[PDB]
């Protein structure tokens, strides 16, 4: 098959280590990254903006894999307002290219993201290249001119391909909130010590010296970047996920697999879809709305088909970009095409990364399923 | 300066005594809204009953907890309910409590119910229990189903169910409550599996075991079939459940009520739903959603337009007076025997009523201002 180390994207709300003594967002109470290595597949973690743009952390992947200083984009700067210049990297594998290809695994927007860096590896930036053209002064940098084929193979697991019909409900700074609620929870962390990094540079919205974590998160709450283009609550929405899958393309020498999870059950009377027992409480409402959730008009139409849902991702969106190339499993991995493995029944959102009061139905633990994940994208032929 | 009779406030569903989360009090959160009354005047005590039993279980061992005694939640209702007769044993925090060393009670949520119930317990008794104990005088009578006790000045309802909540009418007080206690403990910076959250469900044997974990106990409590019962606050916090404890527990004509709504919801243009405001406690933001579009043609009681505004858990028209029961809205003057209910006050959600931990309290620099006004305003009424 291949050797090509594969690279973790977090999705909404991931943190990197160091954030959280003894709690990791591949794994939550144990390291799936670790296992892996460990079993023979060479595993690095990514850690991006957990809630800004999709272009955002696909821009700052670029620069964690590669090594460099992260570009935003001019254009893109100037259009949304903030800062083009973020963090800067030393690369966890600098060696990155045509031949040392890695694996995108990508945890709900993680897959989103994968594919944005795909597609900005593959196609550069038009808009970047000709705002280039018009103010040479400015610069580029080279993950925008395009025609770097160094990823093998991208998988998302329940990732919102097509939106979430929660975010279109446009409550996601709550659902931060409470996330943050729960996560320091699960961690055994006093909110007062928090340390989680919310990676809003770009947009002013570094913690101050001596500030309170409390002051703090409310200063990045209230932001009004949680109403713009350029966050990850726009870019779960229907509408927002839509507009992203006309550009960011398939591409025909690329593996994409999708994993699907279903956490929700029909009723029988009314039709709706109900959260199963075993789901996290911090998504049961979310279910439920998600549930009994269908919508004619503003565009687009949001029919019975999009009930059944993971806690916060609708199954028919995570199977597929809509318009995209596209193969149920049928035993043979296809390129160029979303290979769609059958829905996994029993799967809530957070069950595929092992966070607590974790479930893996027909497995004894979360590091099974990773097992034949890697040996899957291992599998793959050169 | 009327009178001089203490308050006693009443905390509702969830709600923990103080020695079972230290820093962090239902009454006031990181402020301790009882201290600062005592503080200012006011004699303030605050009574702990069961955070999740149901309103009959909680007006008598409220009854206790101020009166003192040991627990007895009748012969007849344990029988029909099935759960033990006896409960806790208290010595009591106003022993003295009668006609002439009357209280204010002053219940926030449920225990606005609650408190009603207990005068109501107080004024009239319990005709089940007085029946039950002529047809079998060997088991004996409480004092308190006695009846003729008219020890309660004044109750104060602060965005309190009256007539109960949509929310409740969905059947998922158990994943509401899993999901409070985390944000309770994170709240009071305290880890899960060090909690020693007390739920006191002694009477249904819930107690928790010599060496139990709190997940182990915890999950014995949310699975229990209790929840599912006659005689939960699960059951009185549905409409059907409150307007049907409307029926009996009277709003009697030497009683002083006070009623405090809040609203943390907006029309939305297109739709005609209500939205929960930006400055409501994540908690409740999808609660709120639910509510805010939920309408109900059958079963009964209806459930129209109107019920569509509230603080993330009440609806307006439950907060504002338990219908049927006599009620004015507040013009200036407050008038005994009827529900003085005041103006809505817009913003409050139905945590920033107790200071819970992010809230705000629009038109006062904090809680205490607004407890200030609350207290001389009992305190301003006449013997
Ligand atoms: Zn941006
Ligand atoms: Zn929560
Ligand atoms: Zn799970
Ligand atoms: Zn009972
Ligand atoms: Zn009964
Ligand atoms: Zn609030």
């Amino acid at each position: 098959g291949n050797d090509y180390p594969i690279v973790l994207v977090h999705g909404l709300g991931g943190w990197g280590k160091g954030e959280f003594l003894g709690y990791r967002y591949w794994g939550g109470l144990k390291d799936i990254e670790f296992y892996l290595n460990q079993t023979g597949h060479r595993t690095y973690v990514a850690t991006v903006g957990p809630v800004s743009s999709n272009w955002d952390r696909a821009v700052e992947l670029y620069y964690y894999i590669k090594g460099g200083t992260v570009d935003y984009g001019a254009a893109h700067a100037k259009e949304h307002g903030h800062a083009r210049f973020g963090r800067t990297y030393p690369g966890i594998y600098g060696q990155w290219d045509e031949t040392n290809k890695i694996h995108l695994i990508g945890h709900s927007m993680g897959g989103q993201t994968s594919r944005m860096l795909v597609e900005l590896l593959k196609s550069g930036s038009q808009k970047e290249q000709e705002y280039y053209s018009q103010h040479p002064e400015e610069g580029i940098s080279p993950l925008f001119t395009g025609g770097k084929n160094w990823v093998h193979s991208v998988t998302s697991l329940a990732t919102p391909h097509n939106g979430s019909t929660f975010a279109d409900q446009e409550q996601i700074v709550s659902f931060i909130k409470d996330f943050i609620i729960h996560l320091a929870s699960a961690a055994g962390q006093k909110q007062e010590s928090l340390i989680y990094d919310f990676k809003l540079d770009q947009w002013g919205l570094k913690r101050q010296p001596g500030e309170s974590f409390h002051a703090y998160m409310n200063r990045v709450m209230t932001s009004p970047i949680w109403q713009s283009n350029d966050i990850s609550a726009y870019d779960l929405t229907t509408f927002g996920a839509q507009e992203l899958n006309q550009w960011m393309k398939t591409y025909p020498d690329v593996y994409y697999l999708s994993y699907t999870g279903n956490a929700s059950y029909r009723g029988v009377v009314t039709g709706n879809y109900y959260p199963i027992g075993t789901m996290h409480p911090l998504f049961t409402l979310i279910s439920m709305q998600m549930g009994s959730y269908t919508r004619q008009s503003p565009a687009p139409v949001i029919d019975r088909s999009w009930l059944p849902n993971d806690g916060i991702v609708n199954v028919v969106s995570a199977k597929y970009p809509f318009g995209h190339p596209n193969s149920p499993y049928d035993g043979a991995i296809k390129q160029g095409v979303w290979n769609s493995f059958p829905v996994m029944e029993g799967w809530d959102h957070m069950d595929f990364i092992n966070f607590i009061g974790s479930n893996t139905p027909g497995y004894f633990s979360i590091y099974g399923y990773y097992n034949d994940v890697a040996n899957r994208v291992h599998s793959l032929p050169k």
